[PDB]
């Protein structure tokens, strides 16, 4: 019986798909163990036999609050750099656990480049998992290597991405200031080691499907030389609420869903602009979130608009017939869920690799419309708030704009292809079989 150990970073966006991968492996009669920390254990226990191993996270040692065991909670350069020091200090526990258990494979988070050598100490192959699209993997590497943002003179000047079979235009504002304004050696070295681990390790597991982005599934393997397996969307593996009853009464494709993911850190002025745009648009909506609402808002929109304050059942909402569009930050799990539900998206990237995912959705898949956000940053400065008019424009365009029906038709195709990829005989099913067979024969 093969044993594969999974080691995601403590971020919801990596933890949930890593659990889905562990489940996909477990369904093939592979023993799957997931490493996490105490304050994150519930996330897996609730979601779940896949075994959990708890490591101690040295928060105090790196100057974090004891309760800061997840990446979303480390807001700001100081806290973020401390968090990465902290996770780097898990290496001793990882190596002790590997020596003790001797698994056949380690699937480790992109943020752990050192995991490669930790596994090599015991002749164990290591796979990298990023939780993002082939397109983002390729675009980030081409930007890192060719630095096409050096050839510009203004924040808004458009440059093309080198080498790609599509002409993808981007601007400096869409890149972290740490890369183009005031170089911090720390982030740059971090990114270098991450991208290098893709070639130094045994290979890369990708939560995507070949038919979704074939040019980039190929580019990653050919022009960039990585060994990769596409096994996603991994969430389809394992496959009421008051808002769903609320939706049952409504016209097909008539409601807009708005949600900014797990890393959502949104300020009151921004929410205020969103509220005004939603009211002015006349569109029915489910919005996942006085000081941030127009007075009388929730009563004025009753029956047409719903604000969800807690966790929303995002997949169940997107797959409800009444939901016709998705305003998203273009985190890859949300983007994939929109694709699998066949729901067109208004793209609102914030940080990380979300601006690359936005390019994939709008220019290549052609299933979305941009809201107009073009500034990369962890937190929103009040001077960068996206205004009511842009938001209303996007809300109208995604429902009744030019090519809106075409976007709906294209997304329906991708929905079909996604389900086909994961069923027996599909490309993702097949690549998972291929990967597991390769792991079973490793010497
Ligand atoms: O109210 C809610 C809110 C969310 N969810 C679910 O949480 C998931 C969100 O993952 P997503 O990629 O969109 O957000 P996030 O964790 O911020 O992205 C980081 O992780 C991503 C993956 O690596 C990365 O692409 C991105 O750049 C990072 F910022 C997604 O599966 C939703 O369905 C829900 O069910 N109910
Ligand atoms: O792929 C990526 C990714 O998954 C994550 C991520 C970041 C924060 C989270 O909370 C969860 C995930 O960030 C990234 C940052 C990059 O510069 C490049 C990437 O490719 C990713
Ligand atoms: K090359």
């Amino acid at each position: 019986q093969l044993h594969v150990v999974f080691f995601p970073i403590m971020a919801h966006g990596h933890m949930i798909p890593t659990l889905d991968i562990a489940r996909l492996f477990a369904a093939r009669n592979v023993r799957a163990t997931i490493i996490t920390t105490p304050l994150n254990a519930h996330t897996f226990t609730k979601a779940i036999t896949i075994h959990l191993e708890l490591f101690k996270f040295p928060a105090q040692d790196v100057g974090l609050p004891e309760g800061c065991e997840n990446l979303e909670q480390a807001l700001g350069s100081s806290l973020i750099e401390k968090f990465f020091k902290g996770v780097g200090l898990l290496r001793e526990q990882l190596e002790a656990y590997l020596e003790k258990t001797r698994p056949n494979c380690l699937v480790a988070d992109m943020f752990f480049p050192w995991a490669t050598d930790s596994a090599a100490k015991f002749n164990i192959p290591r796979l990298v998992f990023h939780g993002t699209s082939f397109f983002s993997l390729c675009a980030l590497e081409v930007v890192r290597l060719y630095e096409p943002h050096k050839n510009v003179s203004s924040d808004e000047e458009l440059f093309s991405l080198p080498l790609f079979p599509h002409d993808i235009k981007m601007m400096r504002l869409q890149l972290p200031e740490d890369v183009w304004k005031h170089e911090k050696a720390e982030g740059k070295t971090r990114l270098k080691l991450i991208k290098e681990s893709e070639l130094k390790s045994y290979g890369v597991i990708v939560n995507s499907f070949y038919e979704l982005e074939p040019n980039y599934a190929e580019f990653f393997r050919k022009e960039l030389g990585r060994r990769a397996w596409n096994i996603g969307p991994v969430s389809l593996c394992n496959r009421e609420h008051e808002c769903l009853k609320w939706l049952n009464s409504k016209k097909k494709n008539s409601v807009i869903y708005i949600c900014f993911g797990s890393t959502a850190h949104q300020i009151a002025p921004q929410l205020y602009e969103i509220a005004m745009a939603l009211e002015a648009s006349g569109q029915e909506f489910i919005w996942v979130v006085d000081s941030w609402l127009p007075r009388g808002f929730e009563q004025r929109v009753e029956g047409k608009g719903l604000i969800i304050r807690g966790w929303a059942p995002q997949v169940l909402i997107l797959e409800h017939e009444a939901i016709g569009a998705f305003v998203t930050h273009c985190g890859w799990n949300s983007t994939l869920e929109g694709i699998t539900a066949g729901v067109p998206m208004v793209t609102w990237p914030i940080f990380a690799e979300q601006f690359y995912n936005e390019k994939l959705v709008n220019q290549i898949l052609k299933i979305g419309v941009p809201v107009g956000a073009n500034k990369w940053s962890r937190e929103t400065s009040i001077e960068d708030v996206i205004k009511k008019d842009a938001i209303e424009k996007a809300l109208r365009e995604i429902m009744v704009g030019d090519e809106a029906e075409e976007r709906r038709s294209r997304a329906k195709k991708l929905k079909e292809m996604a389900w086909k990829a994961v069923e027996e005989g599909g490309s993702s099913y097949s690549d998972l079989s291929a990967l597991i067979e390769e792991l079973r024969g490793y010497h």
